[PDB]
């Protein structure tokens, strides 16, 4: 009732934070004793497991000196620049506390250092009032354009291309296509302008490295699955790009805590072996709930693989109650957004989530079986969890008719 | 090579960062096993001391999953947000993970309320370049006046009162006083303007509270003193002022080690038990360093008290050889900025870092016997901690030539 601030997190149905108590690899507890499975895990910043005790070792290690403090540079800091330049890739690599404040540091010295004034800009890239526009498609008053991952728009804008300092996208590949990453590139590759690459959600999220070859970027953001929730964000890309970033200092800049959440997530992320482990446990999720609704009637389907996925439902009213019954049965999904199992959910704690959808299908079967999935159910689902339009076919006018229905 | 960014933090005679391989209490040890007494403490974000062990356990506990998890709001987290409004007043309350992010957002929020475009600004308040300018007293690219904490200059613009939004600035306490305090609020009151307190360093500092009560401040901002170095800032003040922060959301949000590390801190903050023996403590060190250096006839005085203080040398060749011998003895100071110590600065301390000033007393007697604290001796050496202007007396052509001199 103090708080200022809307922070997104579980609510129920009156909107009121949804508190839970403790949790260990993929279960919560709420304060009635109940245990549900996560599936939102901090936004996608849990990608271990809740108490990773490995994670946790090293933090209580840092929370009493034992390798350095925040007064001073130390091993751990060098022992971690490296890690992220390895996997990642660059000439330089830089440090935030949140993939809001690395966004902005990055886009103010990329447009600085090339000396232009337009942005060009899709997906969400924080909170920060530098990003809120009135419409799509045109400037907002701090140069920026969001183009909502159409390449119609994206090629209008380039066509011009000498006031264009950058575009910065968030990539999706849930609703985005290999055809859709070639074009991109190739139509940014022809303007000649640098690609920043907002990679918070996805980058290290599919494997050791950022999420597709078909991008050229010249600056890289990572943060959600560096440091298994600890506040940790890193940037990198080329030098002459990123020469702002010596004006950037902060007082928990050696904080020890979060240096060895990240140090020891990252090495565990840069073998690719939790990637491959969530990938299978999280597609057999998925094949499992996509069958148990589609063999009762019920419109619901899956998007995405088991790194990464989203509900699309008919219509809102499909949603809202899917949402209840799945709460209910205690899945804790990232409600309208993606879901993102951690490490944590191994086969046994699969079997327990396949229970539960059982039951949530159940709860659903014959209250909705008239209805189906259109092109607008894509589009609107799509829009919640990836902040733009999906990749199927439209001519513009579409682009504009769509974007009416879904602008808010 | 690696790092686009300059950290601020320790550094030897050739600008390298110091490295330190482990603290705890108020000792840090060096790679050659060297223990040295921090006065720094993370720019003085560690208040209760390296390691501190209730901290610790509270940290390693939340690392565990044992109080709360990053997806969901947690049992702590009213108590938190209580405690701050009880003991810094305001509506509302909101969080941050950086001093900078916290005044950004505020800063905006208060602007876009007031639809007003011009902030006059005193103290440094972040990296962010909505802060950089060219010249002070005339506004920057972003509508900010930067006025040095220089009344005539403030006066000035509040002449105009209709245009300005608000008034920021971060409270010096060494060279600003009641005479200071009582005029710049009796000049915003007249111009009925909102004053933003950015007490991200001086919050929380000398007592269980803001930092002086000369101040009426419409919101407030700490962050050093709120969690012990774990990154957590913290704001509050009138709602209206701040209804765009309902717009603000990051990931780690609801991250438990800093919501353990808040917590913890702020209950013994609260009490005003460590400020008043940190106060005690280090006026103990205060009045035996200026004894020392006095009767050995070495020109540096100290201005501020136990809980935050700075040493005032005659000249930069004086502070070169200061900081030298200072170093030579493990003395580990903020070099040319504020000292603050922490509730691990006890009474074995004390004498400890005594017996080290004594040595730096011997080591600085009979090389600057002749040489005079003069009025260019402390506006340089404030303005290096307090960024701004000194409360002496002076004319307003001697402003200007003291501007001169030091803006760079
Ligand atoms: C006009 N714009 C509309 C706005 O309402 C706004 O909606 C956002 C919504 O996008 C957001 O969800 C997205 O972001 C979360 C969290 N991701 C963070 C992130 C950052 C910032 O890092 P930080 O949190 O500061 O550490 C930077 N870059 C990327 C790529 C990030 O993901 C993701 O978890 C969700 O998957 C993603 N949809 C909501 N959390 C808040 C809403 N206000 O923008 C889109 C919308 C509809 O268009
Ligand atoms: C050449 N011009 C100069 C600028 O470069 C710039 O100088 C700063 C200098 O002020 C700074 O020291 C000050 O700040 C440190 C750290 N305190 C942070 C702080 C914040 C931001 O919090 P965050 O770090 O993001 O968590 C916000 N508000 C306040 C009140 C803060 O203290 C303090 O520890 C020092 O005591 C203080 N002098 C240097 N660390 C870096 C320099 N670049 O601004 C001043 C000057 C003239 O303009």
């Amino acid at each position: 009732k103090l708080l200022a601030q809307e922070p997104t997190c579980p609510r129920d149905a009156d909107g009121r934070p949804r508190v839970f108590v403790e949790g260990s690899g993929a279960y919560l507890t709420d304060p009635d004793g109940r245990r549900w499975i996560d599936f939102d895990n901090a936004r996608g910043s849990v990608v271990l497991g809740h108490g990773d005790e490995e994670v946790a070792e090293a933090i209580a290690r840092a929370a009493r000196g034992r390798s350095g403090v925040g007064t001073a540079w130390s091993p751990v800091l060098d022992s971690l620049l490296g890690q992220l330049q390895e996997v990642c890739g660059g000439d330089v690599v830089g440090l935030y506390r949140t993939g809001t404040a690395a966004l902005r540091s990055v886009t103010c010295a990329v447009r600085d250092a090339r000396d232009r004034s337009i942005v060009l800009s899709s997906g969400y890239h924080g909170y920060d009032p530098m990003w809120h526009c009135d419409e799509p498609f045109t400037p907002n008053q701090h140069g920026i354009v969001e183009f909502l991952f159409d390449l119609d728009v994206l090629a209008e804008w380039l066509s011009r291309p000498e006031q264009v300092a950058a575009v910065v996208i968030s990539p999706d590949h849930m609703h985005l296509g290999e055809r859709w990453y070639t074009e991109f590139t190739r139509l940014t590759k022809e303007a000649d302008v640098p690609v920043i690459a907002d990679e918070v959600k996805v980058g290290l999220r599919y494997r050791a490295g950022l999420s597709t070859p078909l991008l050229d970027p010249a600056v890289w953001i990572v943060a959600k699955c560096l440091a298994n929730g600890s506040p940790v964000a890193a940037v990198g890309g080329d030098a002459h790009l990123l020469a702002a970033l010596e004006d950037v200092s902060f007082t928990s800049y050696f904080e020890p805590t979060a240096m060895a959440a990240a140090t020891t997530t990252l090495r565990r992320m840069a073998t690719g072996e939790p990637q491959q482990a969530i990938r299978a446990a999280g597609d057999r999720f998925i094949a499992h709930t996509r069958a148990a609704f589609a063999n009762a009637g019920v419109p619901i389907d899956l998007a995405g693989n088991g790194n990464l996925f989203q509900f699309v439902c008919a219509d809102d009213e499909v949603a809202d109650a899917f949402h209840a019954a799945a709460a209910a049965e205690g899945l804790l999904f990232f409600e309208g957004d993606n879901q993102t199992p951690s490490a944590a959910f191994t086969d046994e704690v699969v079997e327990d989530a396949c229970g539960r959808i059982d039951r949530v299908s159940a709860a659903l079967t014959g209250r909705f079986t008239d209805r189906e999935l259109t092109e607008e159910s894509w589009y609107a689902s799509a829009w919640g969890a990836m902040d733009g339009l999906a990749d199927r076919p439209r001519t513009r006018e579409e682009t504009t008719a769509i974007v009416e229905r879904l602008w808010e």
